[PDB]
């Protein structure tokens, strides 16, 4: 057939879902309604924006919504859908441009409209100086505010959070972080959260742990930040304390929610409603290692979600088969990676698991610059299975972290990995790689 | 028990060895007997100590006879063992001091003699100026050479070589590579080779390539290079144009050599005698892509082989269960990484093989800095079944290799790869990694 795509949310895993299947089968009539106007923009980019080494903000969108018209898709920013009339029986679709209000039908409707800041309840977030990063607008916001210093307190040790610590710093800002668990990076074993503290702190920035902020001060201007610890002077503050999935809409017309509470999918993005797909941040993904559905609101995800909804709607066979809860991160000169679980977690889900963490180099004792390099594998105790495993490096890459979400994949255990057959030069590795020496080897 | 270990050689199989068994159980009289007069050192580091970067040769030994002594180890450089009485019936091992020869037995031995250089039969090879980079002593010799210019030839373009070619470069040397089939890097695919001639060239390296070289000029002394291709001026001459392993006195005591001419092992290192292992250059490995025995003569299988030989002595459970040719090497601002089979090699086999190359970034289009990034996958037809593949980066790493070796590991297909979850970054990877795009997508 030849029929019509909406796609509401129009960042990342919408339009993927766009770019797909208009490429995949031209005859679609395909329609994205971005609120935001911006459309197609890396979020993850914004704190190098913030700090300045990234000089234009546009320089962060991939297609702009003319070389979109170029291939066929038409995308409208600064337009909300509203309501959804679905089964029900589609019109549905009715939306908001400027000025005025209408009616729009679908045959195939992706929704796809992300995830939206997680707010702490604190006396006095809605002043002046608060902000929180998100989209392009933030980056605006913030972009303003940043020239002309001075004092910024950023709430929340995750890893955007870590990112713009170093944002600001490298704009000159005196940073104080403030966490309310006992180390950075709280969602990880605690061998990398006090990696992090130290670079941090040697970078400039106060890490205060185990706090609990009371309020902001100020009369609508901000200036403080009153925390169970003692009172931080700050005239910009970041919230940075997670995100939940912009779900509103989709219940509103009757889509299931799953137990994280982001929309549920099957492997071909569907949900509970004919016709009606999700993908990127709104939606969950099966974790491979837990054996069931999991929010992880990563780009790289929402690219893959957005990816197969297109190729489905377009009549071509894709599936989504789920993640492993890769993530990397970068925070001064570290290279933070993660993937499965964490010891800590492996143990909430009942595993009989184990750690093991060590510290090698990233090329040869004797080659010139050859920095540290630690990894952490998380294994079952009796089977050897893989359960997680971290490595952080300088490294622009390692990303060895790539070869541990293969193995995470199929089973895999700590033998599977001691018999991989990993690269070696002295440039770039020691002898042994730091994947195999952690492996059973050395505590 | 509580025997005799007698290590005959002590360069990488033959350290590793020694280190593990003593450390695995203590009671073993363990003793090294090194015909070079140094042990336990890295020849791979020996170009960046030619090319200045690394100050002094010693800072490459890993391990000194006076730290082996102090851990239970006695090794004896300058000795060469000249015969073995085996099966027969050991005593065996005569061999050679300063002065003096002399008796010993063993209970176990271990067999890593490692190889020698492969000298094409060339009128004038003898003369002065020419030179081979496989030994602590050819890295003196060299860099009493070096300092005083002026014009290098080097003869093959495999990885060192390349190597050597940077480091005579950063030494202020011209420097001309002589290659007589018609790429760098001949034993890959010609994408591979590509990417280096024009590395190459841009730091001012003359390559010839399909050139037969007729005899080195001069009166014992060189100065020339008379190729089928004209006049090469030359005061130092690099031969770097194969190794072959050192099975002389191993095939003096009947010890078996696999099709390769290396010794033959089994998944515990031992060869067809009883109580003789091998490991390290003069030892054959099963290549698990091509189902067979294999030469992979690196320094991360020599160490695996010598670990495991060493394991197994300290009567330790262990095995060592083949490799599939992964391998690193860095030239100039190219790190290349290849693993398996190369298309050609692949096709030699009689597979259905194809493949593809895709050239991406390493790091967000956006982000600083970010590179070329190039990935080869060379599979099979039908089946999807890899086979082999390549990376190139500047990355330190990149390496993203490692993946590719281990799916090549278990069978692993080109649909496996597409369903990996690896780590997104701005500053790392594209939203797609290289990998993935390579994966079936884009040709
Ligand atoms: C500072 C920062 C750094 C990051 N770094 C990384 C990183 O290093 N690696 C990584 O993998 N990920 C990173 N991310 C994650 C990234 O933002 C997302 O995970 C990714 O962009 C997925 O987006 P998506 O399309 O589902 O929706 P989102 O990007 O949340 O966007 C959906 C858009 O659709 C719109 N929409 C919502 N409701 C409606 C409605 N009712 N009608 C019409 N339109 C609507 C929204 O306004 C919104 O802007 C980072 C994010 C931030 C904020
Ligand atoms: C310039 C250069 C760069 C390299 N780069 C890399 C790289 O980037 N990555 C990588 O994986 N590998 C690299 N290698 C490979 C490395 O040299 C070997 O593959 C590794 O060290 C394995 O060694 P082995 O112990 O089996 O024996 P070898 O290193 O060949 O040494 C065994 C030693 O034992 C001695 N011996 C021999 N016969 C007797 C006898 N009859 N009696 C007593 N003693 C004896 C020899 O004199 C010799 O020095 C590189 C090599 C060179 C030369
Ligand atoms: S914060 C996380 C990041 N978020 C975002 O990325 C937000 C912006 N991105 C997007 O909005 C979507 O990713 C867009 C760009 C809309 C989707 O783009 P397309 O779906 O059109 O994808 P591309 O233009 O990237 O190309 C897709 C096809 O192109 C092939 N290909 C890509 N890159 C290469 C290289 N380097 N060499 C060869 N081929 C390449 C891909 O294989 C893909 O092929 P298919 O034809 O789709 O199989
Ligand atoms: S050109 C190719 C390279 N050639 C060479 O390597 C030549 C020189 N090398 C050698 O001679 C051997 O590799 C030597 C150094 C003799 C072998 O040394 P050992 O076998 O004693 O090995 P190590 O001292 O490296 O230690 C082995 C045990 O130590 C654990 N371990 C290593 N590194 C770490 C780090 N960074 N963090 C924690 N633990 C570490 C290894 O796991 C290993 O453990 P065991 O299981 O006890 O052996």
């Amino acid at each position: 057939m030849g029929k019509r795509m909406v796609v509401v949310g129009g960042v990342a895993g919408g339009a993927s879902a766009a770019a797909k299947a208009k490429r995949e089968n031209p005859e679609l009539e395909v329609v994205v309604y971005e609120k935001s106007g911006w459309v197609s923009y890396g979020a993850c980019g914004l704190p190098y924006v913030l700090s300045g080494e990234i000089p234009r903000l546009e320089r962060l969108v991939a297609r702009t919504p003319e070389e979109f018209r170029k291939q066929g898709v038409l995308v409208h920013t600064r337009h909300e859908v509203v309501d959804v009339d679905y089964e029900l029986r589609t019109l549905t679709v009715h939306d908001h441009a400027e000025g005025r209000t209408f009616q729009d039908r679908f045959d195939h409707l992706v929704l796809a409209t992300g995830a939206r800041p997680s707010l702490p309840p604190i006396p006095g977030t809605e002043q002046e100086g608060v902000y929180t990063l998100r989209t392009m607008e933030d980056g605006e916001r913030l972009l303003k505010a940043l020239p002309q210093a001075r004092r910024a307190a950023i709430l929340g040790a995750g890893y955007i959070g870590l990112e713009a610590a170093e944002a600001f710093r490298k704009r000159g800002l005196q940073v104080t972080l403030l966490e309310a668990k006992d180390r950075p990076l709280p969602h990880w074993d605690p061998e990398v959260g006090a990696l992090l503290k130290e670079e941090l702190e040697r970078h400039g920035v106060e890490v205060w742990t185990g706090v609990k902020v009371e309020a902001f001060r100020g009369m609508g201007r901000v200036e403080a930040v009153e925390t169970s610890e003692g009172v931080v002077p700050a005239d910009l503050v970041l919230l940075a304390t997670g995100i939940r999935p912009n779900t509103e809409l989709a219940q509103a017309m009757g889509v299931a929610l799953g137990p994280t509470g982001a929309i549920a999918t099957d492997e071909r993005m569907r949900t509970n409603l004919e016709g009606v797909y999700a993908a990127g941040d709104v939606a969950e993904s099966f974790h491979r290692v837990l054996k069931r559905p999991y929010w992880l609101p990563l780009g790289d995800v929402a690219n893959k979600h957005g990816r197969t909804a297109g190729s489905v709607i377009a009549g071509r066979e894709a599936r989504f088969l789920g993640v492993v809860g890769t993530a990397i991160f970068k925070a001064f000169d570290l290279a933070v990676a993660t993937t499965g679980l964490s010891l800590e977690g492996a143990l909430k889900e009942g595993f009989w698991a184990k750690k093991v963490f060590i510290q090698s180099r990233d090329g040869a004792h004797y080659y010139p610059g050859s920095g540290p390099l630690w990894v952490e594998l998380v294994y079952e105790e009796g089977t050897g299975r893989l359960l997680g495993g971290a490595v952080v490096a300088r490294g622009h890459g390692a990303l060895r972290i790539d070869v541990l979400a293969a193995l995470l994949h199929r089973e895999g255990s700590v033998e599977d990995l001691l018999a991989l057959d990993l690269a070696y030069a002295p440039p770039f590795s020691p002898v042994w790689d730091p994947l195999l020496i952690a492996a059973q080897q050395a505590r």
